[PDB]
């Protein structure tokens, strides 16, 4: 019927290896496990993987299956009344698509300042250069005031890109550089979902293979470069006394919760077309590995990286990167220069990270559109009318995002990022999932349709898990985050004012009141 399914199972494999796999695994997980101690992010990470992330996951794929419907259409069919998980998701991933391309444009600016003889960010000696420069190989001289004095990879990301105001309350100018180079990215998500232009052919094999073969490169580098032993200590022994704070543990679930595009209506639209009698058990399971692996074999090469610049700049871990939202933009183009023919690794370093956050964007560009679309039938899924739904998109995504491309729009992103998809939102998510699954629905009516569907019935290392393990969690961090608060500070420092914490605060319950809105408009019909 109208309803499409996959050719073949290698397209479901291929879909998922670039839609759950992007920036989230080698740029959001470093500077999370930098800002909360090091090793002490660990030990609640690896309890909410394997208590809540392959469980939840692992459901939203046979929600799909079993339904056949997108995010917001399969609620309908498991629990009526309970309906508003899928609206928080939609307003979830359209709130992350708007700051997740800010970090491509910022990706598309370093590239086309890569194309010259030498990097800019090699050296400080230009306009936006401070007094207080030096390079980083004679940082450590006796001669060369220790606290006043930076790196100029820090100085040409916070000044030429970025160009950091005092504060959120002065937004400054726009910068048009970065607002031509997101209407680029915009144009090109936009050409490559009008035409349809994807991966379908042999070039699946390169655009599968390339991303791997540059991070294990980069991964030999960054373990070739002396001072590395201190970076890998710092990220694998934990500290107890931190494990006290409610950060930590919030920190660690939302890792979990965000890489795995878990609660965002991705999953269950690309289980939406799988076949019936399908096993996507070992499937699920290998899928899960290999994101795990990938996000904790990153760790390896990006804290490696960080011990070395620490252990040349002369000062201790903690305090030698920025420990916020762009962390990697000093980490790795600091590896770049390292290497033989430096601009050469520079291109194909932002090119794979080009890849690896485009095939993503356009996966959860498409699952919400298709979400969209499951509501309205008959209005949607047209020819120019479902263009120019998607043009309409775009453009009202890039006017709110060139909010975040002005002189202060660093505080803005960083609000976005701890507030918009990801923190209480996803918990509160998470909770009303599993626990309409395994109480409403019923946790051994679900093996019974997964019996039918994969042929044999699994284990109750699940079962229990979608019961007693996630809800127990979810509301134990809840609580704990509302018992201690502390306040939001960009880079240890900046003091967010009240009225920023209120428009942060009021981003999350724009996502979290949905449910609560509908079950009361469903009661009061
Ligand atoms: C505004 C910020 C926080 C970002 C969130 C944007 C979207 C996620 C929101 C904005 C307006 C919402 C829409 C407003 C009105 C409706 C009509 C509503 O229709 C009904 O009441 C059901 C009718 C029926 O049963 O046919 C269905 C949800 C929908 C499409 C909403 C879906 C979610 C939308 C697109
Ligand atoms: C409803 C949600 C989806 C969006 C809410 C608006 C946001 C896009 C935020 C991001 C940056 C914010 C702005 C950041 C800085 C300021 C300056 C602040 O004080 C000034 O106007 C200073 C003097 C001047 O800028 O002329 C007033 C609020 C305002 C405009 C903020 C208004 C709300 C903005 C546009
Ligand atoms: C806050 C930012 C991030 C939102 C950016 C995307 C919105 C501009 C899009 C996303 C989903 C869209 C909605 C998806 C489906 C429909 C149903 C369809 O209904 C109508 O034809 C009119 C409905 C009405 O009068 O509300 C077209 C409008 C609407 C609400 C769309 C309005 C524009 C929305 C909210
Ligand atoms: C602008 C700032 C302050 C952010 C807050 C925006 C909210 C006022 C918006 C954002 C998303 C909206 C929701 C998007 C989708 C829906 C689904 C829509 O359809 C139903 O749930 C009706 C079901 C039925 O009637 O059978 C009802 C409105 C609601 C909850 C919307 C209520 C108003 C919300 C929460
Ligand atoms: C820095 O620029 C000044 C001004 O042209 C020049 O005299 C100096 O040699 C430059 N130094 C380096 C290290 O590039
Ligand atoms: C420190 O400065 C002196 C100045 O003569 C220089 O000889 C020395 O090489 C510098 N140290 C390093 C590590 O380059
Ligand atoms: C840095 O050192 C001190 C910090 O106490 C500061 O007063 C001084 O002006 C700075 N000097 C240089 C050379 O940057
Ligand atoms: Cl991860
Ligand atoms: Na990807
Ligand atoms: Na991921």
């Amino acid at each position: 019927p109208q309803r499409e399914k996959w050719s073949s199972k290698i397209d479901f494999v291929l879909s998922v290896a670039g839609g759950f796999v992007g920036l989230g695994n080698v740029w959001r997980f470093p500077y999370l496990c930098y800002k909360n101690g090091g090793g002490a992010f660990l030990i609640p990470y690896f309890i909410f993987l394997f208590g809540s992330g392959l469980p939840v996951f692992f459901l939203e794929i046979i929600i799909g299956q079993y339904t056949s419907e997108g995010g917001i259409t399969c609620w309908e069919k498991i629990c009526p009344l309970f309906s508003g998980i899928g609206y928080a998701s939609v307003v979830i991933v359209s709130l992350l698509n708007v700051y997740y391309i800010v970090i491509l444009a910022w990706a598309t600016y370093y590239l086309f300042q890569s194309f010259q003889k030498e990097l800019p960010w090699a050296h400080c000696n230009h306009s936006w250069n401070t007094p207080h420069c030096m390079e980083d190989t004679m940082r450590k001289n006796k001669s060369v005031s220790s606290t006043n004095f930076t790196s100029p990879v820090i100085e040409f990301w916070e000044r030429n890109v970025l160009s950091l105001s005092p504060g959120i309350d002065h937004p400054g100018s726009l910068k048009w550089d970065l607002a031509l180079c997101l209407l680029l990215v915009w144009l090109v998500c936009f050409f490559c979902i009008w035409k349809g232009v994807r991966s379908t052919g042999k070039v699946v094999y390169f655009t599968a293979t390339f991303p791997f073969a540059m991070l294990l490169v980069l991964l030999v580098r960054g373990l070739t470069l002396p001072g590395a032993g201190a970076g890998i200590k710092f990220y694998l022994y934990p500290d107890i006394t931190r494990l006290e704070d409610p950060q930590v543990w919030i920190d660690a679930g939302t890792q979990i919760f965000f890489s795995y595009a878990i609660c965002l209506g991705a999953m269950t639209s690309l289980g939406s077309y799988n076949k019936y009698k399908y096993n996507s058990y070992r499937d699920c399971m290998l899928l899960g590995c290999l994101n795990s692996g990938t996000s904790f074999v990153s760790g390896f090469a990006i804290f490696s990286i960080l011990g070395f610049m620490a252990q040349e700049q002369g000062v201790d871990i903690a305090d030698v990167a920025e420990s916020g939202p762009g962390l990697a933009f000093i980490a790795y183009p600091k590896a770049v220069t390292m290497m033989p023919l430096p601009t050469f690794w520079s291109i194909l370093f932002f090119i794979m990270l080009l890849l690896l956050g485009l095939d993503s964007q356009f996966v959860e560009v498409e699952g919400q559109i298709t979400s969209l679309v499951d509501l309205y039938p008959s209005f949607l899924r047209k020819g120019y009318r479902r263009e120019i739904f998607i043009a309409f998109v775009c453009s009202i995504s890039y006017l709110l995002g060139l909010t975040m491309v002005t002189e202060g729009g660093m505080y803005v992103f960083q609000l976005f990022d701890y507030y918009a998809a990801s923190g209480v939102c996803l918990l509160w998510v998470a909770f009303f999932e599993c626990f309409v699954i395994a109480w409403i629905y019923g946790g051994d009516n679900l093996y019974d349709g997964i019996e039918d569907m994969i042929g044999y019935r699994p284990g109750p290392w699940m079962k229990y898990s979608w019961a007693v393990i996630t809800p127990v969690l979810c509301v134990g961090c809840f609580i704990f985050s509302l018992v201690k608060y502390v306040p939001l500070t960009y880079n240890k420092t900046y003091v967010y004012p009240n009225w920023a914490i209120g428009l942060g605060w009021s981003l999350a319950l724009s996502s979290m009141l949905c449910v609560p809105l509908v079950i009361v408009i469903r009661l009061c019909q």
